[PDB]
């Protein structure tokens, strides 16, 4: 037997819905954004960030925990082995996103996992250089856009970065209010908005096969 593509939690209809219409605002938003098009030599008239992030998901969103390869990626057969991923398969979660986020390479949301749903973040040997000195689970992110020379894998990574600056407090001080929350600037082309209201996505824990 060959293990999926990827597990993770994919999205409703409803859901990725609302998430992909606050993700796609917050594109015309900081696109128009004072702080944003004075700084738009260290990211690339006004761009448009909807078209700069040309590759989205076509259809349902999905957050990941484990990219598999169909048994090729290493620590696969360990992940899906798990009593807790067979027990979970088919389950659905409500997610959490505190941040949506823009990079010039990625765009993402932030996931915020419950310890429930961090049993079932991969606990590979092979860990990310960036991953370090953040609580498992804190690449934890849904793709919205990527621009056309980048791998949506680049999300997760361009997400640790962003939250390695955090706990080195060198987010600074909010560049503006945006509706929903504060907008802050990271430097090198990097953009994070804190949301007032974390947004609830409901989600289907399964295996995804190409
Ligand atoms: N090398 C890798 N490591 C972890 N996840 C990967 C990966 N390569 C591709 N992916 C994930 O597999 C999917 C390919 O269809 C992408 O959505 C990406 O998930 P992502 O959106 O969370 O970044």
């Amino acid at each position: 037997d060959f293990l999926p593509l990827y597990f993770g939690w994919f999205l409703t209809k409803k859901s990725s819905e609302t998430l992909r219409k606050a993700g796609q605002v917050f594109l015309e938003e900081l696109g128009n954004h004072k702080a944003f098009k004075k700084e738009l030599r260290h990211f690339i008239e006004k761009l448009e960030l909807v078209s700069y992030f040309g590759k989205r998901p076509p259809g349902v969103l999905h957050c990941t925990t484990k990219f598999c390869d169909y048994g090729k990626a290493a620590g696969a057969e360990e992940y899906a082995q798990q009593e807790v991923v067979k027990r979970s398969y088919g389950k659905a979660f409500k997610l959490s996103i505190s941040a949506l986020f823009v990079t010039p390479k990625t765009a993402g949301a932030q996931v915020v996992l419950t310890d429930q749903e961090l049993q079932l973040w991969p606990s590979d040997l092979d860990k990310p250089s960036a991953s370090e000195g953040l609580p498992p689970g804190s690449r934890a992110h849904v793709t919205l856009g990527c621009a056309a020379d980048v791998q949506p894998v680049q999300t997760g990574l361009d997400l640790l970065d962003i939250l390695q600056q955090v706990k080195g407090g060198s987010q600074g001080e909010a560049v503006g209010e945006l509706p929903r929350g504060k907008l802050y600037s990271l430097g090198k082309g990097r953009w994070m908005l804190s949301l007032t209201k974390k947004m609830e996505v409901k989600a289907i824990f399964t295996g995804y096969y190409g």
